[PDB]
């Protein structure tokens, strides 16, 4: 790899390495007034496109954009397939801005080809806090690719986080990049296992048969933490403390608002799933997952993997795998098919004893004009969307 766009960027080259004394940007002393206000050029017949996600027209382009052309598997079996009630929640946090959400059309037929979006947060590395842009759903069609169209949705928003006097940000890619700051395994938990086998994702053999298979992932239909239940609004200020609380062991991590914890945690179905339990008024654990199908690619029987994906989750009444326990039943109890989990947090400690299997691949977390030692993901505190 060359990385002739990376290395004009603000980021670590790929023999760089920090101690812990660094923590700091690449590039201090911004002025937003020196931020570039033209727009950058595209290829001539494309142009820019301000997507309003909060219009169901526009939403669905979008959608439409990402079901057919987003992440694939290293096997190009399974497509992630987000929902549009998820690109609503996804794209419309506190101080979200609608600049932040560009889209790419191609004139002639008015469609749109490509994506990038951004939104705002306060992101804690190495015990700094600092404002920062949270980058996702890049995506350029399949049509259209190697032909340098990423460069130019990356440096069009980084113009326009800049004009916010934002310098930051964080992003997260299965693909390698100068340079990760942690990387990250997942793993898989098989619930409905007779679909895993028969889509190819899990295997059988001559000692595990297929009653075997079902047999070894079968779980108890009953709560270690008897009271877990959905999170409600008069919940929030609870799940804030515990939270926020937890999170400040981390080495890296976002630091919500109470307003943060109302968007990114209150239940939405087929969105986000967050139980509490609470004890005296006051919220004593937590289990949150978000839900992320991806579309099954050429398999007679099913179209869609249902997947849960363990999102922010934290004990004081019972232990780590108790409660991760009770994360994959209720993840069971609402029609998922497979629980997923980065080696991010406490999480690696649970995944032998409650039979997740090691996936084939890692998600790196990035941050962009910002130098600072690398770390085991065990110390990273953050899961992006
Ligand atoms: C202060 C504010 C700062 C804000 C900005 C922060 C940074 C935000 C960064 C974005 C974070 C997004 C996080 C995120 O969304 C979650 S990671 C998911 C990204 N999306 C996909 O994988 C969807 C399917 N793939 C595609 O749509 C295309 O393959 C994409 C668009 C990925 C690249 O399109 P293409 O047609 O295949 O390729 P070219 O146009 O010819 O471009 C080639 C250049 O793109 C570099 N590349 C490839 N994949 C990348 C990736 N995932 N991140 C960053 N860079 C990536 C590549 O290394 C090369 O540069 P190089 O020559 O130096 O090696
Ligand atoms: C994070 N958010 C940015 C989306 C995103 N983009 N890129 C990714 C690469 C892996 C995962 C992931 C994260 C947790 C997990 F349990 C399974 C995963 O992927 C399986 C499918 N796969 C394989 C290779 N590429 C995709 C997410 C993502
Ligand atoms: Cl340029
Ligand atoms: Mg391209």
């Amino acid at each position: 790899m060359d990385y002739k766009f990376w290395y004009t960027q603000p980021v670590p080259k790929i023999n760089d390495e920090f101690n812990e004394s660094v923590n700091e940007p690449f590039i201090s002393d911004n002025k937003v007034e020196d931020v570039r206000k033209d727009e950058y050029k595209l290829p001539p017949g494309y142009s820019w496109y301000v997507c309003d996600v909060k219009d169901e027209k526009d939403r669905s382009e979008i959608y439409t954009l990402l079901t057919d052309n987003y992440v694939e598997d290293d096997d190009n079996i399974f497509r992630f397939n987000y929902s549009a009630e998820f690109l609503l929640w996804a794209l419309t946090s506190p101080n979200y801005l609608k600049t932040w959400h560009i889209g790419v059309k191609y004139d002639a037929s008015n469609k749109l080809i490509g994506f990038i979006s951004a939104i705002p947060t306060d992101i804690c590395i190495h015990k700094r806090t600092i404002k920062m842009a949270e980058v996702n759903f890049l995506c350029v069609h399949k049509t259209l690719r190697s032909k340098r169209l990423a460069p130019v949705l990356i440096k069009e928003i980084t113009r326009r986080i800049n004009l916010e006097n934002i310098w930051q940000a964080i992003y997260t890619a299965g693909v390698y990049l100068p340079k990760p700051v942690s990387d990250a395994r997942y793993y898989h938990r098989s619930i409905n296992v007779k679909k895993l086998i028969e889509i190819g994702f899990s295997s059988l053999n001559s000692r595990l048969t297929m009653s075997r298979a079902i047999k070894l992932y079968r779980v108890e239909d009953t709560l270690n933490i008897k009271n877990m239940r959905l999170m409600k609004k008069k919940d929030v200020e609870g799940v804030h403390k515990l939270l926020g609380s937890y999170l400040e062991q981390f080495n890296l991590y976002a630091v919500f608002t109470k307003e943060e914890i109302a968007h990114w945690f209150l239940p939405i179905e087929n969105v986000i799933y967050t139980y509490v339990n609470e004890e005296n008024g006051k919220i004593k654990d937590m289990i949150s997952f978000y839900s992320l199908p991806s579309q099954i690619l050429g398999n007679d029987k099913y179209s869609t993997l249902n997947a849960a994906y363990s999102f922010y989750n934290v004990t004081t009444t019972a232990t780590f795998k108790q409660l991760m326990q009770d994360a994959i039943l209720l993840a069971k109890r609402n029609n998922f098919d497979v629980f997923n989990a980065l080696e991010v947090m406490q999480n690696k400690s649970v995944f032998e004893d409650l039979k997740f299997g090691e996936g084939d691949g890692s998600l790196k977390y990035y941050l962009y004009n910002w130098k600072c030692a690398s770390f085991a993901p065990a110390h990273v505190g953050i899961v992006l969307l």
